[PDB]
C-alpha cells in the first residue's frame, strides 16, 4: 500500500514544508503521543501524500506489529457504502476502528456526502479514545471545506494543524537533485538551475521535467547541458 | 485484446518516432520502474495505439501473470457511466483499480466529461501510488485539452512526456518495405518511392495506397511495377 | 433486411465495376481477413448498393452464425439521435460495435452531423480492433467529403478504395439480358441493342426502359421489337 | 381520405389515357410486385389524381389490413416542415416510412424545395427496399422538374414511367356521357358532340360545361338541346 | 364579420341577376352538395358580394356549427405576405385550409401576386377534397384574368359559373321600393320612375340619387315629387 519512493530521506526539507516534516516525524516517532491529530493542508503537488507515507513507513520499520492503513477518503468511501449495500459494516467497522495509526489522504472528497463524514466522526472518537494516531490530509483548511458538521470541524482542529507553501527556487533546485542522487546522474548546476527556473508550479511538472532532459540525452547520446535541456523541454 | 500486427517488431523507427519508440521499449523492459506515467502525442495515423499495443505484448510475454488492460478513454467513459446507471461501480473499479499495466488511448475524448475526469482521477492516483504503468495516449499535450481539470493536466505531466511527428520520405519507404516484406511481397523499390512520394499525410493512407496498387496489380495479372501503380492511384 | 435479388449471382461484371466487384467478393469470401475496411464509391445507378448486399447474402449463407447489418448512414443516424433522446445510447452501442460485417451504405449523409460522424469513429475503431469487417460505400471518394475530420478519412483511406464507373455498351446489353432472363421474357437482340445504346447513364434509367419496353408491347399485344421499341421509348 | 367517384370504373379508357389506366390497374391487383415505382404524368385535368384514388380504393378493398396514404406533395413539405419546428420527426417517418402504399400527388411542388426532397429520397428508399408500393404523379416528366438531384430522378426512372395526353372528341363525348349518367340524367348525343367540340381542354372544363348547361334547364325550366346549350355556354 | 343588409331576403331577383341567385341559394341549402365551387361574375355594383354575404348568413342561421370566411382576395394576400415575414405561414393556413365555406370576394386582385395565386391553389384543393365550400366571385370570367395559370383556372371552370347582367327598369324600380320599404318612406311610383330611367348603371349610383333626393327633400322641407326628383339630381 506504501509507495517505497516516499520516505523521509527521499523527502527535501525547505521553508514552505519545515512545520509540515517536523510534526510529520514527531508524530511517527511517538505515535499517538506527540500530536493526535495531525492535520496536513496545502496547494497541489507539494508533498502531502509523501509525508503520510514516510509516517507509514517508520512506523512499520519500526514496530512490525503495528496495524497501519492509509487510502484516500474517495476509497474510504466507497468500501463504506459498499458495506451498507452488501449489509457487512460490522466488517468495515472491525477493519477501521482497530487499526494503530490511520493514515487518511484528501479528506475534501467527503464534502456532501452527510452519510460518510457521519461514519468517519465515529471512526475518528473511537481511534482517539483508544490512544491510535490519526493522520487527515487535506487541500485546504478545516474551516473551508464545506457541508461539514462543527462536531467534525472540531476534531480536525483539536490537535496540530500544519500547511505546506509552495518552494522556493533554492527548494525546487534540492528537490532536483535528490531524484538525480537516486539513480546516479552526474547534472550540472546550471541545468538543475535552468529547470527549476521554468516550473515553478508542482514538484510532479518539476519531476517530469528532468525526466524529460535525461530521457532525451540518452536517446541522442549526448552530455547533459543548458543548451541541450531547453531544445527537450520547448514543448 | 491486442493486434498481433503491432508489435516492436513491426514498428519501424524514425527521426519522428525515435523517442516514443525507446521510452515505450523502456517502459516494456520495467513496468513501472523506467516511466510511470507515459504520456504519448501526435497527428492522425503516426502510431500511437500501434506504440501502446507494442508495450502490451512485450509485457505478457516478458510476464503471464500481468493483468494488462488497452482501451480507448471513450470506452472507459460508456463502461464507466453504465456502471452507474445498473448500479455496479464497484465491478468498474476492482477491474480497472487492480490491473498491473494500463494502456488508455484518446485522452482528450475526457474533454468535458466532468464525472469520468473525476473517477480516472481516482484510478490513476490509485494505480500510480500501487506501483502499476499507466500509459496514456493524446492527439496533443496536456497544457492543450480542453475542460481537462488542472489536477489531471499535472499527473499528464508528471512522468516522461513524448510526441511522434510524421515520418519523413525514407521512413515512409521503410514503412511499406515491411508490410510488403510481412504479406510476402517482391515489390520494386521504384513503386515504394512512387508511393511513399505521393503519401504525405498518415501511415494509413500509406497503406491503403499499397493496398490499392497491389490489388488492382491481381485484378489485371500484370507484375508491379511504377506505370501499374500511377494507374492504380490517379484517383 | 437484404434484397434477395442483390446478389453476386445477378451481378453483371463489366470493366466499369470488375475492380469493386473482385473486392467486393474477397472481403465476402474472408472477412476481416482481406480488405478492411472496404470503401465502394461510384454515381448514381452503378450497383454500390447491389455489391453491399450481395457480401451481407454471401457471409450470412456461408456462416449462418455471423451478425450481419446492412444499413444507410441516413437511419444509423436516426437510430442514434434516437437512442440519445431515450436514454438507450447503451442498446444502439452494443448493436453497432458487436456485429460481425458492417455493411453502412451512403456514408455522404453524415456531412454536416458532427455528433454521428464521432458516434461512427467510435462504432469504426472497436469493430477494426475487434477484426469485424467494415464496408462504406459514398458517391464520392473520402477527400471529397464535406465536414470529415482527418482521423475519420484516415480510416476510410485505410483499407482498399475501389471506384465504380458506368458500365460499357456491351456490360449494359448482358444486364438487359439478365433482368429478362429472370423474367422470364424473351426479347429479340436489336431491342437489348437499340435500349442498350439509348439509355447511357444509370442501371436504373435501363431497367426502366425495358420496364416500359414490355409494358407497351402487354398494352398494344404486339410482340416486342425494334420498331414497337422505339415507340415505346418516344419519352 | 379518397373520393368515392374516383374509382377505375368511374374511368373513361381512351388512346390518351389507357397506358396509365393499365399500370395503375397492374399495380392495384398487384401491390409492390408489378410496377415499383409508377410515376403518371401529364397536363392539367386528365385523371392523374383520379387514377391514384382509384389504386387506393382498390387496394384497400382486397386487404383491410393494408396501411393506404394520399397526399399531395405540398402537404408532404408542410407536415416535414412542420414536424422539424416541433422537434416530432421520428412521428412524421413513423407514418411516411411504414405505410404499404405511398400515393403521392403533384411531385414537382417539390421544386426548390432541397431540404424535403431529400426526406422524400430517404421515404422513397425505406418504402422501396421493405417492398411498399410508391405511385408519384407530375405534371411533367422527371427530366423536366428544376431543382432534381440525379439520385432522386433516377429513382423516378427506375419503375414505369406512363404519360397522359389530352382527349380525343369520341373520348369526350364517352367522358361526358359518364357524368351524365351518373346523374341519371337524359341528354341528346347532339347536345354532348356540340360541348365536346367547343371545349377541347381539360376533363375539369368538360364537367363545368355540363353543369352550366344542366343549371340553366332547370332555371328556365325546359328540356336540354343543343340550343340551350348553345345559349348556356355562350361564356 | 358580415352585412346585416345583405340576405337574400334583401336581394330583389330580376332576369340579369335570376342565376346567380338560384346557384347562391342552391349552395346555401346544400354546402359543398350542389356545386362547389360557384364562380360568380359580373359588372361594377350589380350584387356580387351582396350575394356571397346571403349564402354567408343563410348557412350560419341553419349551422351554428359551420366555419364561414368571407374576404376580398386583397385581404387572403396581405395576411398570407404577413404569415410568411412573421414565420407564421402554418397560421395562416390552418385558419382558411380549415373552414366549411369560403367566400373569396374579387379574385381578379390576385392577378400579378405569382406567391399568392399558388397558396390559393393548395387552399382551394384542399377545401375541395375535404368537401368544403368554395364560392368565387370576380368582375370577369376566368379566361380574361390575367397571369392565371392554366391548373388555377381550370380549378376556377369546374364547377357553376353564373355571370350578372345589369338590372332593368323594373328591377331598379323593385330595388328602389325595396331600399325606401327599408327606411320607412312613402315614395310616390311617379319619383322611382323617375330615378330608374336616368340612373342605368350600377345600384351604388341608384341608391346614391335615392339618398340625395331624400336628403333634398329634407332640407327644403317640402314632400318628395318627381319634380323635387328631377332638381336634386339635376348635377
Ligand atoms: N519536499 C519534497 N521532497 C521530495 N520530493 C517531494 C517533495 N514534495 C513533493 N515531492 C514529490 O512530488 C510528488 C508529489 O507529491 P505528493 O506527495 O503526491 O503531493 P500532494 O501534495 O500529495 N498532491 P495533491 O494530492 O494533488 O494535492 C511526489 O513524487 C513527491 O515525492
Ligand atoms: N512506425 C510505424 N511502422 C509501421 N507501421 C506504422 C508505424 N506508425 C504507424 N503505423 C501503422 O499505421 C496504422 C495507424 O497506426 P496507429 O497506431 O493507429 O496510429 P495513431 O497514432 O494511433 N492514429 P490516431 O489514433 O487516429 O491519432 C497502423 O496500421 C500501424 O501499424
Ligand atoms: N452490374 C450490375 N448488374 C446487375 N444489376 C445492376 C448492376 N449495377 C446496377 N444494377 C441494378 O441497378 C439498380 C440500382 O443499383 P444500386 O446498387 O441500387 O445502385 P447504387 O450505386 O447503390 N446507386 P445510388 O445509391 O443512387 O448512388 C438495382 O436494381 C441493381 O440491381
Ligand atoms: N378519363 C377520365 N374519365 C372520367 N373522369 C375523368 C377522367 N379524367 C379526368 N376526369 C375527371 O376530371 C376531374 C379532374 O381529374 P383529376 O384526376 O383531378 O386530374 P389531374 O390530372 O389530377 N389534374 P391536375 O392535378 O390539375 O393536373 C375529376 O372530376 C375526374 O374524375
Ligand atoms: N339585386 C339587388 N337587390 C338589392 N340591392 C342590390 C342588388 N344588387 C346590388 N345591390 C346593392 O348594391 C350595393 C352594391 O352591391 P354589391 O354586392 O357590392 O355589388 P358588387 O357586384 O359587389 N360590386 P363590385 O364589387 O364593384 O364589382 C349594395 O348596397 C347592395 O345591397
Ligand atoms: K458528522
Ligand atoms: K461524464
Ligand atoms: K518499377
Ligand atoms: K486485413
Ligand atoms: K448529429
Ligand atoms: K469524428
Ligand atoms: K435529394
Ligand atoms: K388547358
Ligand atoms: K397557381
Ligand atoms: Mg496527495
Ligand atoms: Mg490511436
Ligand atoms: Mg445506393
Ligand atoms: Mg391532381
Ligand atoms: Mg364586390
Amino acid at each position: 500500500m506504501l509507495n517505497p519512493k516516499y520516505t523521509f530521506d527521499t523527502f527535501v526539507i525547505g521553508s514552505g514544508n519545515r512545520f509540515a516534516h517536523a510534526a510529520s516525524l514527531a508524530v511517527a516517532e511517538a505515535p499517538a503521543k506527540a500530536y493526535n491529530p495531525l492535520f496536513i493542508y496545502g496547494g497541489v503537488g507539494l508533498g502531502k501524500t509523501h509525508l503520510m507515507h514516510a509516517i507509514g513507513h517508520y512506523v512499520i520499520d519500526h514496530n512490525p506489529s503495528a496495524k497501519v492503513v492509509y487510502l484516500s477518503s474517495e476509497k474510504f468511501t466507497n468500501e463504506f457504502i459498499n458495506s451498507i449495500r452488501d449489509n457487512k459494516a460490522v466488517d468495515f467497522r472491525n477493519r477501521y476502528r482497530n487499526v494503530d495509526v490511520l493514515l487518511i489522504d484528501d479528506i475534501q472528497f467527503l464534502a456532501g456526502k452527510e452519510q460518510t463524514q457521519e461514519e468517519f466522526f465515529h471512526t475518528f472518537n473511537t481511534l482517539h479514545e483508544e490512544s491510535k494516531q490519526i493522520v487527515i490530509s487535506s487541500d485546504r483548511p478545516p474551516k473551508e471545506i464545506p457541508t461539514l458538521e462543527d462536531r467534525l470541524r472540531s476534531r480536525f482542529e483539536w490537535g496540530l494543524i500544519t500547511d505546506i507553501t509552495p518552494p522556493d527556487l533554492e527548494t525546487r533546485i534540492a528537490i532536483l537533485r535528490k531524484k538525480a542522487k537516486a539513480e546516479g546522474l552526474d547534472i550540472p548546476n546550471e541545468v538543475m538551475l535552468y529547470i527549476a527556473n521554468q516550473i515553478d508550479s508542482n514538484i510532479r511538472e518539476l519531476e517530469g521535467a528532468l525526466i524529460r532532459v535525461v530521457a532525451y540525452s540518452s536517446l541522442i547520446n549526448k552530455d547533459i547541458n543548458a543548451d541541450l535541456a531547453a531544445e527537450a523541454l520547448k514543448d
